[PDB]
């Protein structure tokens, strides 16, 4: 017996135990890839239950600091992984395009491990970027868990967050976040965040599709069934009435994407609370005249495009 | 059709397809794994198409030095990964219980890629391993590919081989290697290697059973189809008559092991050229009145023992 079905990709039965049939294939770590010209990454160990794959394009200088990149993929909270070729192949291709250090976090999956658990991993994933401010490579003789490549290449002045869906909802509940618990204790700021397709539940004036009504819906109860509030939860909700203020977003530049499809219209209700806030920043907005999933077909003209877009952000 | 069925493990199509029985699932990195009592691995770039999973033993002094195990998984030359976990929970076990830094190669898998594919990478493995010799940590802010676990804990004078199966003839092939292309132009020597049931085709007196007779042999013709001499090429058969000579292997340690089944009487022709070649170092054998299995079962008795008698080599 099931207690959700969204074949062929997840199956979850009533005893707890969950199918994942058709998901991406795992890519290994890779020194100086041909098809990126030169992109590089590995997969390091944050803590005993998060890790990341670490990003570097091709360095030309020794001497050079690039932006940060923090990178929180999609897929509903419970399905593919950072290092599976889906999420892997689109953020290779941002590295070379925006020549960033990137951070793609491996959190734990729902519901095996229910929000707020993904959200934690990918606070923890991000602290533990910014715990290498001001490090020199000497601190590698004594600290098994700190990054060369970080240590060397990043520039902590230009940190970003970047998600898609519920990855981009993991970007909001860390800004909000990174407001009340300064990362590093305040030694580290976050400059700018995407939110591409951002995970949001907002009640519209619109009748909305059964697809968009019920199955996109299902994730955050799938995610968080325990939610206090449930679908206006304020971390699913950003315009509940119990609400954190959005003023209190822990950066100062944003980039909100949407695409044209019955999202559209929750996106534009929380690019409205945004603004009605005050927050304090450049507030950007790429509205493609696209669909979702044009996005990450990574050897298209149209995908080529979108990443453009949103690359041309991290500065 | 199929021009390979080796059930229950793999086949090969006419038309090029593979089709591989369920692999055991992957394992992503960890730091200070609870069930082993603090063994950490993380996931590293070699070359564009070779990668390896490194594992640190529970670190109590900073200043220590520690024997290196480099590894090659074996199952077919056609089957599972580094990174899966069959073989990285039998790793991580060997790593507590030994205290070493290990290097668990992922090579290049046949069909797909043909050998010498595999003993390649594993070469190429090895001598990236062989690069760190005499490195400092400052080293890091130049090489990109160079490993800071490496650089602060491998003991260069306590380097070892160990592969099981087809693994364990990657091993073999090594050595000899080794005695011909000395590693880092011979500023590294290879201390032991293990070599567990491992993968040999040299002609018994009496033909054995089906399976060894036949489907035991597929699995070079699928990994190897144009090898010079087939089954007497020398990479698999040992003793052809125009094979490298054993004398000639690359370490002064040897631990050759085996189970009580039919592969045995093969690894004891092995042994008997091994012996009346010449070569010069310490023989040690493992004789197990056990079945080949039963090494990998991590929670069990029989499978602590006979991990820890092979560990135990690692000195």
């Amino acid at each position: 017996e099931t207690i959700f079905d969204l074949p062929p990709y997840i199956k979850v039965f009533k005893d707890g135990r969950v199918e994942r049939l058709h998901s991406s294939p795992y890519v290994p770590p890779s020194l100086n890839d041909p098809e990126t010209g030169g992109v590089s990454w590995k997969d390091v160990p944050i803590s005993s239950v998060v890790s990341a794959r670490i990003y570097l394009p091709k360095i030309n200088n020794h001497d050079e600091k690039l932006p940060i990149i923090v990178y929180f993929h999609g897929a509903g909270f419970c399905l593919e992984s950072a290092f599976k070729s889906f999420f892997h192949t689109y953020v290779k291709h941002f590295v070379a395009e925006a020549k960033a250090i990137a951070v793609s976090v491996e959190f734990r999956l729902a519901p095996e491990n229910h929000l707020p658990a993904a959200y934690e991993d990918c606070w923890e994933a991000l602290q533990w970027v910014a715990s290498h401010v001001g490090l020199d490579i000497s601190s590698l003789k004594t600290c098994i868990d700190k990054d060369p490549w970080i240590i060397n290449y990043a520039d902590f002045d230009r940190l970003y967050l970047w998600g898609d869906s519920t990855g981009a909802n993991i970007v909001h509940n860390t800004l909000i976040r990174s407001g009340k618990e300064k990362l590093n204790g305040g030694k580290v700021k976050i400059l700018g965040a995407i939110l591409y397709y951002p995970y949001f539940l907002i009640r519209t004036s619109s009748k909305q599709s059964d697809y968009m009504e019920n199955e996109y819906r299902s994730y955050w109860k799938l995610a968080y069934p325990d939610a206090p509030g449930g679908n206006d939860n304020p971390m699913i909700n950003p315009t509940a009435e119990n609400a954190p203020d959005l003023a209190g977003y822990g950066c100062s530049r944003l980039l909100i994407s949407m695409v044209a499809d019955e999202a559209r219209d929750i996106t534009l209700l929380y690019i409205d609370a945004l603004e009605k806030s005050g927050w304090k920043g450049e507030l950007d907005v790429a509205d493609f005249d696209k669909q979702y999933f044009e996005l990450f077909e990574m050897e298209t003209e149209v995908a080529k495009n979108m990443l453009r877009r949103l690359a041309s952000f991290i500065k």
